[PDB]
């Protein structure tokens, strides 16, 4: 019948980043991309040993991180800075016949068995649907762009209006063999009003960790 | 004396990217850069075996792709989205004495011998002209920027105004040795309204393929 | 006490890039990032031989380069294009206890022993001060950002308002081993009105050379 999404109102005055947030909202406002050559040698072997698809498995890791730190779940409600209780993955699906992509969001759960079941359900449903947003918008989401075409050494998302655009964006490239290691390009872009080099740094470090500890 | 340029009006209704174009024209408007580490080992060996300069031969390969796929030949005319019959390369020539660059375009031809003849004629002519555009602006053109200074793992063009800026931009790096292979960084900035990940993707793949053939 | 900042007003009429500047200020205005996988093998072994920290040593090399070429020392003063006689580094300091970063600046000197003494004086002073700009703003400065958390293959900075923003920005990453070499990710962003490919090009080529020599 109905569902409500939860948030937390943050008073800037009590926040240790009050002066930074005020600056990257006005004078110093900027977004930044960064690309890493992620090692997924262990993440590939374990995914392939199991009856699993790479894409939703990696999605889950990302969402897990995104639901681990409040600096990623920030948005502007009614002119007020808030933190979502949870943030759901918006991922891209490619339609081979028409050469277009579509974006659909799955509901997030910590449990991987549960998340894949919701994912498969959404992809078995809207997977062949030609609409740009088969399910539509949801206030509390982050984005994952699949780029299986290019093993990129760089990726930069360059938006025209970045005002209040706090939702982080992942782009993942074509993985490849290098020595005894299998690496996958990963790009992350964020707003500086909500994310410092440190915030994105520890997440990307934990991103390596999780890709070396099962699904 | 007089010539008229290619013009194909796209009616947005009959297009499979109707709402895609609509979104990236307003709400989600953005450009995106990707750098790749291009293999040119076979390309350099065949260019060096013949009497060709590296620069014009590569320009041709890019323009061969640019004129193979309509998504790269898109532009806004009189408030309408059109596709140019053909698009011509605009390259940068460096003036070492004054430490500045100029931009001049050459007329595209599918025959390489003929295009290099045009290129030779154009560079022999205006190569020492200190005007920013010694030949002027032209509607149907894409960009190539030379950067033999730096072997970059990243390059990002970052336009202040991206309204209707559908013309794609290449930047090529200082090539270098790595084992047996010769890598040259290449980077494309493209408007998202006209190009999706897939579009840039197949062209980079075809860019690789074409480099592994002859000139 | 009192201090007058030196500059030189550039008349555009005589300048060889008058056409480019006018273009990259209106119609084709853009900034551009680029990341280089820097070879610091010789630079590390030299800094580690002495009792110097890596950060100030590198800060100095970048500043020595900005203050070498006028195209990095450009800005809009009172609606006019001026070149500062010198440009100072604004570097970042991370506070671990509160997980926020500050930005201070040290008056640049061509002599490394001198500079470091001022840098030390500033960090020993405001290194534990939790204000965003513990020293404040300065007309003539370039930016250096430490990113020791990620060994990035690409860093890209996208500013909202690039109007007249000619001050160059550096982002330096987590250095790592690659065979015999020790390489370190480095990004620069510049306004195309003040910087062409060649300017960034030679500075990064010189940056490699200055790293293969001594600390200063
Ligand atoms: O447009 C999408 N993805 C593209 C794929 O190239 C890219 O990741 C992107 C994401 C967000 C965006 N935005 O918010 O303006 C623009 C492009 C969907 Cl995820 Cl909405
Ligand atoms: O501006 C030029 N070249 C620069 C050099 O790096 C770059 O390729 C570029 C191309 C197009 C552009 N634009 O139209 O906004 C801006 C920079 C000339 Cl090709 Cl016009
Ligand atoms: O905010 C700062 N640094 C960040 C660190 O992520 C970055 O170097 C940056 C530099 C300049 C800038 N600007 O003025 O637009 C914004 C961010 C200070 Cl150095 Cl001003």
């Amino acid at each position: 019948e109905k569902k409500i999404t939860g948030y937390t109102t943050v008073d800037i005055s009590q926040w240790h980043r009050k002066e930074h947030f005020e600056a990257f909202q006005s004078v110093a406002q900027c977004t930044y991309n960064q690309t890493v050559q992620l090692d997924i040698t262990a993440f590939l072997k374990t995914v392939k040993k199991n009856k699993h698809k790479f894409y939703p498995a990696f999605i889950h890791i990302l969402a897990r991180l995104m639901n681990a730190h409040p600096e990623f779940r920030m948005a502007m409600k009614d002119g007020e800075l808030v933190i979502w209780d949870s943030v759901h993955p918006c991922y891209t699906v490619f339609h081979e016949q028409t050469e277009t992509f579509s974006s659909l969001w799955s509901e997030y759960h910590d449990d991987f068995r549960q998340f894949l079941h919701i994912y498969s359900q959404d992809v078995a449903c809207y997977g062949e649907n030609l609409a740009y947003f088969p399910k539509g918008f949801i206030e509390n989401m982050f984005f994952v762009s699949a780029n299986p075409w290019v093993s990129f050494t760089s990726f930069d998302l360059n938006v025209a209006n970045m005002d209040n655009f706090f939702a982080p964006v992942f782009t993942m490239g074509k993985y490849y063999t290098q020595g005894d290691k299998v690496l996958m390009p990963l790009a992350i872009q964020v707003h500086h009003a909500v994310c410092d080099g440190f915030h994105v740094g520890r997440m990307l470090n934990e991103l390596q960790q999780y890709c070396d500890e099962w699904q």
